[PDB]
C-alpha cells in the first residue's frame, strides 16, 4: 500500500524514475515520476495493452495532482548500455542470448501493431537473471488497428540508430525502422562502438558501409557470421531489408554458442 522512495533510478527529461520498496512485503518496483505542468497518455494506455517477458510490466498509475505516478517492473541488473566495454563490446555468446530476447519483444510489439521507436541499450533493463525487457513506450505509438498498417511521417528516435530512411522520405513502414535499430545494437554489441553518427550520405562512415569497405574500424572485430546477418539488416532500402523472421532462420541466429 505504502511505498518508501529507496534511490534514484534514472534522472530523465519527464522527470525521475526510483526504486520504490513495499514497507509490508518488500517487493521493489520502480516509479517513472511526469510532473505534466514541469503524451503521457498514450504512453500510459500502451502500457495497459502490454504484457510479456522481454517488456517492462506495468502495474498501475496513481493520479496525484499532476504528478503523474508510472508503477513498472524494477530490473536490477540497469541498462545493457553498462554491459558492453567501450571498443571491444561483450562476449559473442552473451551478445546472441540479448538479442534472442531484443527479437522475442519486438516480434511480440509488432504483434500487437505498436513500434517502440527508440532501441538503444540504454532502452534494454537487465533482471536479477540478466533476462532482457524492452522500457519507456514514451516514443511508442500504434502503427496496425483493424489489421491495417498505417505509415509513419514524425521523424524521432536517437540519430545513430535511427533508420536511413526516417530521414529521406517524408512517410515509412514502422517494423524495419525496428529491424535497423536492433541491428545498431547487435553492431553497438560486438564491437563496442556505433559505426556512424546517423545514416546519412554526408556521413564518411555511412558511405564506406554501403561501398562494404569492412576492413574498417567496427566490422573488422565483428567475426564473419554475425557480421553476414549485419550485412542484411543494415541495408539503406527497407524494403530490401531482412524482415524479423528472416532474422530468426539466419546462421548466426541459430548458431550454439551458450551453456
Ligand atoms: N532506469 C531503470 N533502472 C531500473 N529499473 C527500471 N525500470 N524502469 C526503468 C528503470
Amino acid at each position: 500500500e505504502d511505498w518508501d522512495l529507496v534511490q534514484t533510478l534514472g534522472e530523465g527529461a519527464y522527470g525521475e524514475v526510483q526504486l520504490a520498496v513495499n514497507r509490508v512485503t518488500e517487493e521493489a518496483v520502480a516509479v517513472k515520476i511526469v510532473d505534466m505542468k514541469r503524451n503521457i497518455k498514450k504512453e500510459i494506455c500502451i502500457n495497459k495493452m502490454l504484457n510479456h517477458e522481454n517488456v517492462v510490466k506495468f502495474y498501475g498509475h496513481r493520479r496525484e495532482g499532476n504528478i503523474q505516478y508510472l508503477f513498472l517492473e524494477y530490473c536490477s541488473g540497469g541498462e545493457l548500455f553498462d554491459r558492453i566495454e567501450p571498443d571491444i563490446g561483450m562476449p559473442e555468446p552473451d551478445a546472441q542470448r540479448f538479442f534472442h530476447q531484443l527479437m522475442a519483444g519486438v516480434v511480440y510489439l509488432h504483434g500487437i501493431g505498436i513500434t517502440h521507436r527508440d532501441i538503444k541499450p540504454e532502452n534494454l533493463l537487465l533482471d536479477e537473471r540478466d533476462n532482457l525487457k524492452i522500457s519507456d513506450f514514451g516514443l511508442a505509438t500504434v502503427f496496425r488497428y483493424n489489421n491495417r498498417e498505417r505509415l509513419l511521417n514524425k521523424m524521432c528516435g536517437t540519430l545513430p540508430y535511427v533508420a536511413p530512411e526516417l530521414l529521406k522520405r517524408r512517410e515509412f513502414h514502422a517494423e524495419p525502422v525496428d529491424v535497423w535499430s536492433c541491428g545498431i545494437v547487435l553492431t553497438a554489441m560486438l564491437a563496442g562502438e556505433l559505426p556512424w553518427d546517423q545514416p546519412s550520405d554526408s556521413c564518411q562512415e555511412y558511405s564506406d558501409w554501403k561501398e562494404k569497405k569492412t576492413y574498417l574500424n567496427p566490422w573488422k572485430k565483428i567475426d564473419s557470421a554475425p557480421l553476414a546477418l549485419l550485412h542484411k539488416i543494415l541495408v539503406e532500402n527497407p524494403s530490401a531489408r531482412i524482415t524479423i523472421p528472416d532474422i530468426k532462420k539466419d546462421r548466426w541466429y541459430n548458431k550454439p554458442l551458450k551453456k
